[PDB]
């Protein structure tokens, strides 16, 4: 199962790791993708996860969007996990750099409650523009299921652990 995680709360764990390498190693039931409403996995965690699937995630995602239309900000969809996980839970956190509402971050984390265990990044962190400290606080106060957070940046991981309340 998951190794080397630091326990933050009863159900939230954190590790300084590349979520792609973590998914390839664990092959969890669910890997969370930091998705946008269009499932266009061009960069960030989405681009990295999609690149690890040899673009199979993008091909599947385009067929999903062609059939269903875009997701809502704060929403999600379950697609294949390809070579990374059984499933990929594509969750759309608000992108502050695209001027989206940061109040939707709690709704985005509520999607995690539909899965008993998940490997996930911090929603809306990184290129999505939100404060990762705020994202971790929303995560621990919203997610009740077992969430194993992978934080790519070592320096951010240390800041997140050292400032955790
Ligand atoms: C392999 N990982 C990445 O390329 C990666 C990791 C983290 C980010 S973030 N969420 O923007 O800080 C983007 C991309």
């Amino acid at each position: 199962s998951f190794s080397g995680y630091l326990k933050l709360t009863d159900n939230v764990y954190i590790k300084n790791a590349d979520i792609v390498e973590e998914a390839k190693k664990v092959k969890p039931t669910v890997v969370v993708n930091a998705a946008n409403v269009y499932l266009k996995h061009g960069g960030g965690v989405a681009g990295a996860l999609n690149k690890a699937t040899n673009n199979a995630m993008q091909v599947e995602s385009d067929d999903y969007i062609a059939t269903n239309g875009p997701l809502k900000v704060g929403g999600s969809c379950v697609l294949s996990g390809h070579n990374l996980a059984k499933h990929c839970l594509h969750v759309v956190g608000p992108n502050v750099n695209k001027g989206e509402d940061i109040q939707l971050l709690k709704s985005a984390y509520e999607n995690f409650n539909q899965h008993e265990v998940l490997l996930a990044p911090l929603l809306s962190a990184g290129i999505f523009g939100a404060d990762p400290i705020h994202s971790l606080r929303v995560c621990v106060d919203t997610v009740r299921t077992n969430v194993y957070l992978a934080v790519f940046d070592k320096n951010l991981y240390d800041k997140l652990v050292s400032s955790f309340l």
